[PDB]
């Protein structure tokens, strides 16, 4: 409970008022609130993926699309389609979302506009997305993506949190990544106990 050097509340972390239950019970999530519209997503996500790579077994990277009006609900839809479709590839899947929407203006939370744009995708499987998408499962994600943003007041983006518990405050990506480690042994210290 001491603190430490890059791991001080207020300043590298903040505490959530209420832990989100993570995903798996016996590792460490690292949860990634963001938008295919917000260009420090688009930017934090290669370098996030890669250090996710080096990620110790006990520990995992999970995405959520948050949802702060009725029209971003399509866009947390497509999370979750790529989210089913696209695991193993997400990293470009994602790539080429962002850049279409902060880079190329296109105006992705339109159905018609993202099923057509899906639908000539080639650098990723746009077709078996797309699919997803078109199935209720993915529907059934985004809504537990709104719930997950307003229950815990996930009010920007990006946000991420270690744990379920302590919000990462972002220098820089880089000297983010160094905090996420320091939280991340945080929270295994706590789970012994």
């Amino acid at each position: 409970d001491d603190d430490k050097a890059g791991l001080v509340e207020g300043q590298n972390y903040t505490v959530l008022a209420n832990p989100i239950p993570q995903q798996q019970a016996g590792k460490v999530e690292v949860l990634e609130f963001f938008g295919y519209f917000c260009p420090h997503c688009a930017h934090l996500e290669p370098v996030l993926s890669k250090h996710a790579k080096s990620f110790k077994d006990d520990m995992y990277l999970r995405t959520e699309h948050v949802v702060w009006q009725k029209e971003m609900l399509t866009l947390a839809r497509l999370a979750a389609a790529v989210d089913m479709a696209a695991a193993d590839s997400k990293d470009v899947a994602n790539s080429h979302i962002f850049d279409a929407m902060v880079n190329q203006k296109i105006k992705l939370q339109n159905p018609e506009v993202l099923k057509k744009w899906l639908g000539e995708q080639t650098a990723f499987d746009g077709k078996k997305v797309l699919a997803a998408y078109e199935s209720p499962e993915s529907q059934a994600r985004a809504d537990k993506m709104q719930e997950l943003t307003e229950t815990f007041q996930i009010d920007g983006t990006p946000t991420v949190i270690v744990g379920g518990k302590y919000k990462v405050e972002f220098a820089d990506w880089e000297s983010g990544m160094n905090t996420i480690d320091l939280l991340a042994d945080k929270v295994r210290e706590e789970q012994k106990a």
